[PDB]
């Protein structure tokens, strides 16, 4: 699991063109003034689709790779658990475009995401 | 430090419009497949102009707040230790907006971003 | 209207947090290549949050401004008209964040985008 | 031709990994405000980097294809021409990931932009 395990990532659900994770607000990812770093934030993000792609596509002979990734920071967490929802928005043969809401304990939108990820052999 | 210290950043330079910050590719910070998650390099570009920006500005009376940040991944890194660059491109009163390459040990970019960071009171 | 003519430009409808605004695509918009210019397209999208993030404020005091516009080509337009749909994201003191949606006959999603507006005196 | 020729730009000059196109300043390609655009600055850049990646391949093969593009809006545009330069970052075997800066006539940064170019059959 890696980085998923460092941040104590916890998968809450998947369907396909859907995937919600989630991991709790710790010092460990903090940013040092100090409430989630925007970084730990974004990192969900793109594990969330990372994901997402490969469960939409045969892992056999395929590979997702996170190509672009972007974001807008928005309101701030300092506890509690946050949540990343991603929603594939194109799923094309060659890339696939996902949105990403990441969300505190509030219900508050915390990052705004997009993301595009390349499939590749 | 907090995620600082989780991701054993340590700055190797700084001065006026210029963060050179860089940490160590470990099991801690990939992805389940074997090479830097794009997240944490994100996370280190994030740190970077952070950093920067509070470097430029009177911090007993501004904070540096990231408000958006994208990134292409270009290589990977499996091992050593990768670098950011962030070099300022506009020093607002109000932004600031940040050019932050990434490179691993054979001087490949990993990451090229740009951020824009909000000075607040 | 200037920009908003040269494109022929129209207001499909509007709401608070909702702007619907449309273009025929013509040689005048065009790449070189068969289909409507990626940054026709772009200049759509900003002006749409523009319009919306103006509904939001008092136009008397305080002023809307693009801030930073991110976009993802998805599918290409080569006739009839382009549809894009800005809703709202967050609508923040100083900076309001729009999603926008762009569409073409075929209901194919032709770009995706996320614009970050500055409100400012 | 086409937004080309509405736009009236100018190739200035093209070597490898580098293109730069100036444009007037017209009220044909100005907001309501109205200064230059947001969006025709960003149609100038996403110009510039399709130019650039059609220089760097076999137009005879492949064509370039714009996938991604972002920008940070800085100064604004009144009159005269905006150059808008690109320099290539990354120059892969299917994407190509291009730098561009758009100034006006008094030396000030207008626009800065990534783009994300596909290298597409």
């Amino acid at each position: 699991t890696h980085l998923l395990e460092t941040f104590e990532m916890s998968i809450d659900h998947q369907e396909d063109g859907l995937v919600v994770i989630s991991m709790p607000v710790t010092d460990k990812v903090k940013a040092p003034f100090g409430y989630l770093h925007g970084g730990a934030s974004i990192a969900l993000g793109e594990t969330a689709c990372s994901l997402g792609s490969a469960n939409l596509i045969d892992t056999t002979k395929f590979i997702p790779l996170g190509l672009e990734m972007n974001a807008n920071h928005i309101h701030s967490a300092k506890d509690g658990r946050v949540t990343a929802t991603a929603e594939i928005i194109h799923r094309g043969k060659s890339t696939h475009v996902w949105d990403i809401k990441i969300k505190n304990d509030k219900e508050q939108l915390i990052t705004v995401m997009r993301g595009t990820v390349a499939i590749k052999p």
